[PDB]
């Protein structure tokens, strides 16, 4: 099976790429696996595959860390991501995000039901497993639980059957047969949960699939629209219908090649302690436990030699930056275009801890709008900050066409030199806020509301007559023929490869 | 003579350091020299010495570019700066700034007058030079003039004789015997000029010395207090009295080893066209010429084989970032401490285009103040933004003790995650603004007023009971003995020098 359609094949692809380190000696899931993974993510090293995990029994489980993290070289920086999507490993961010957006104007390709698959190679019923006996990792020293779920896909369906959502949300072991996790507004798992709670008749049928098709875990991390079934979006994006098998104990369907599948229910009534967790913005607040959603596990099925993917998330750079930030930015780009805003590109700079999105403006189109910064800032912020795709983002930075939003140094240059604090900004207090940012949930104001801003780094003539500067840089402040002379004589004169 | 006391010796030191490229074939001062220098500054390469400058006659002049720019290696990143100050080339920023501040609580060491020096080896009177015939560089393709003065020191004295100021301010050739340049409030050259204008009797006696003692050009770029003669501050900092010789045509004194000296007057009445220039924030606005101060040159004296230092300034990284930003930050650190604010460190992040200063707070001291963010932000902003040392700085970022302000990634992390936009900020509109920032002089509001902000990246418990998080990083989220195991087994397992 192709790498983008089968996690086991994705692991092979990373090996083949010289992007994997296989560790075959015993590694402790209590912190060691995650510490190694953390170091990988902070240094952009090869992904670690822990084949000898202390506490692994009857095939559960090996761990792959850093599945969506960065490579060291600039030329294949995003290559792990590219390998989720059948793209060349040198694909740019723009190409990755375009691939992720491509299904938005295509018919869905619904999934195909098949009678079995590798995820049925082994099973454990309700008398045979104990989640506290599996080698679930402690990912950060102060975590409030062993976070089994950092890179699997929750599967829940609306009561009417018309929408089946796939998404990543964290969860940790509660006891032998339960998890607790985050289920928070405006996320689709929360929206579906609320539908079941209003109906009031039963707990939500649920599955959690680990080691799913890489193209599916990417969509699972993207805020595609309300009511859109991710399986059909992934089918359209990849050009192929995904193969799913039915759960044994419920009527949900899971990818056939899933490494590990939990089947059970998400309670409409019960909660349990959840967190704290070392989170995407780089912090953990020890002791900060709160009631979270509670899942009951009735069945486990799994591949022979099952592999659990794991995100050791925190400070730069890991899946919570490369996927949450970039895929939200992608959706925001589309949302602005569909609202008739002249946005060409969007990216969440890593330097902002993916709390900003830079929006590149087609300033020829802006000029024709015959508008002002105040009016344009307000329009952009109202579109983005009132929508779920803007949930995680607290600062939007508007930049003109000279800026590559995929280059954080250029975004920071433009922000710092073109946006006058206060005057060139509009604050938004009456919008949903992202509580996980420390300045929100642990800050001075409401954890769930406000704290957002549009920062206009467009210069005044970009609204009127056009850009009226040149950069004081090598590229723009010297003619072409001089530049090329300099370059051609560079090493000759005494001064100092793309791939590397 | 030591490198910090003699520019010619500084050039040797750079050679000795393997930090110089000597270019002995013809190089055009019309853009080529500055283009090469620009490329050096954007890539942190070796400093260029142009020994064969097209238009060099009778010894005027060779050019040294990038005198205060960065080296590629992390271990001696600031080594050019260190070589201005007799520090080891591996000196940290903290050590450099401490050296620059050290004279603030020492008695001045006044200069020593000597009868001659190398700067008298050659002279050209009022019938023998023409500034339009010298190989003055065109530094950026759209500049409004040939900027002879990017790294020399203007020398002006108060009418009463009690204060002699040394400072860098740009100037360009106007005609055979005049320059025009910036002379703007609140700068000391402007403050002294105003004293002469109020007296109304004569033009200001003036000298401009190029290739001065490196320790003197550093002080020339620092906002030491009003009324303090830089020569005595440099004497105290270096432990030695600087040797000066009298000008021929006026009673000012110049460093004995100056490479090139202009003597003349700064008009109290006349102005001439000045600019535009490719400036420190990375831009030039073509055509944006304004009336500037006008200098008359009556005499040139110079060393045999004189060398003109040149800053090819603009986008990162050059002297306008390494010296303007860092030395302002240094003075701001001291100013806050003298105002009883618990600031331990200050630095202007390069990523902010040196428009921000990050202030590291001793949070134990802050706790004992029993204050709040609103009150503390206001106090800090009032101290800094009402003072000349804060002139160039538009955003102050307050951070706690865990942040290394000399590390821009950490400042950006803290800003982005700990400062809630709006709520955690105080805007300052009734303070002097720095017009050279594009969003000021080419922006939506008053060019000279406002646009400043204090952004509080202290978390709430840092004011009360103490830090209540741990970072989700390798350093803080794993015990010491695990960390060290990981490190010790890193290359063994398969994963990947300080000097490089
Ligand atoms: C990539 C990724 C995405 C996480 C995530 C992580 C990763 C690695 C973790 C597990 C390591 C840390 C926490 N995560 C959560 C999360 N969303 C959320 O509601 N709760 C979370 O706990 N997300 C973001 C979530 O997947 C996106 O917001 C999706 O848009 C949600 O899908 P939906 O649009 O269908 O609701
Ligand atoms: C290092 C450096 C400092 C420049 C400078 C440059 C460099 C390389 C240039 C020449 C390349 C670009 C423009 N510069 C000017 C400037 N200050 C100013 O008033 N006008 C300027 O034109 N400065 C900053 C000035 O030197 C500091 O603000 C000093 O504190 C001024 O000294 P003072 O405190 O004695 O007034
Ligand atoms: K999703
Ligand atoms: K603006
Ligand atoms: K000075
Ligand atoms: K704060
Ligand atoms: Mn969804
Ligand atoms: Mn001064």
């Amino acid at each position: 099976q192709p790498a983008h359609l089968c996690f086991r094949s994705f692991v092979e692809a990373l090996k083949v790429d010289n992007d994997l380190v296989e560790i075959n000696t015993p590694i402790d899931p209590n912190l060691e696996a995650a510490a190694i993974t953390r170091r990988v993510c902070e240094t952009n090293d090869k992904a670690p595959l822990f084949n000898n995990l202390i506490g692994m029994k009857n095939g559960l489980f090996r761990i792959l860390g850093a599945p969506g993290s960065l490579r060291k070289s600039s030329a294949d920086r995003y290559g792990r991501l590219a390998r989720h999507l059948a793209l060349p490993p040198t694909a740019s961010m723009r190409e990755i995000l375009d691939k992720m957006l491509s299904a938005s104007d295509m018919p869905p390709i619904p999934p195909t039901i098949v009678p079995t698959g590798p995820c049925k190679e082994n099973s454990l019923d309700d008398s045979e497993f104990d989640l506290t006996e599996l080698p679930v990792p402690l990912i950060h020293k102060s975590d409030g639980g062993k976070y089994i779920q950092t890179y699997g896909m929750h599967i829940v369906q609306s009561p009417d059957g018309t929408w089946t959502n796939w998404s990543i949300a964290r969860a940790m072991v509660h006891d032998k047969n339960h998890l607790t996790g985050l289920v928070i507004p405006p996320q689709h798992i929360w929206q579906i949960h609320q539908m079941w709670k209003k109906e009031g008749r039963s707990d939500v049928p649920w599955a959690l699939a680990f080691g799913v098709p890489p193209a599916a875990i990417m969509a699972s991390s993207m805020p595609i629209p309300d009511g859109v079934t991710e399986a059909g979006y992934v089918g359209a994006m990849t050009g192929s219908s995904l193969e799913l098998v039915k759960c044994d104990t419920n009527d949900l369907y899971v990818p056939a090649t899933s490494e590990i599948v939990l089947e059970g229910t998400l309670s409409i009534s019960e909660t349990g302690p959840e967190g704290p967790f070392g989170e995407m913005h780089g912090y953990i607040f020890p002791g900060d436990t709160h009631l979270g959603a509670k899942y009951k596990v009735n069945r486990i099925t799994y591949r022979n030699n099952a592999i659990m993917p794991m995100s050791s998330c925190g400070r730069l750079t890991d899946e919570t930056h490369t996927m949450i930030g970039s895929l939200a930015a992608a959706e925001i780009r589309k949302l602005c275009q569909q609202n008739d805003l002249p946005i060409t590109d969007a990216f969440a700079p890593f330097e902002s801890q993916v709390t900003w999105v830079a929006l590149r403006v087609d300033t020829e189109k802006l000029r024709a709008m015959k508008t002002t910064s105040e009016g344009f800032r307000k329009r952009v912020g109202d579109v983005v900050f009132n929508h779920k795709a803007g949930y995680t983002i607290h600062r939007l930075v508007l930049v003109g066409d000279d800026i590559d939003v995929y280059e954080g140094k250029d975004v920071l240059w433009a922000f710092s030199t073109r946006c006058r604090p206060g005057m060139d900004e509009t604050l938004f207090e009456d919008v949903r806020g992202f509580p996980l940012i420390p300045y929100m949930g642990h800050g001075n104001g409401p954890a769930h509301r406000g704290g957002k801003v549009v920062s206009d780094a467009l210069m005044p003539t970009e609204y009127t007559t056009g850009r009226n500067w040149e950069a004081a840089d090598f590229n723009q402040s010297y003619p072409e023929d001089l530049k090329q002379k300099v370059l051609d004589n560079w090493t000759k004169m005494g001064f100092s490869h793309h791939h590397h």
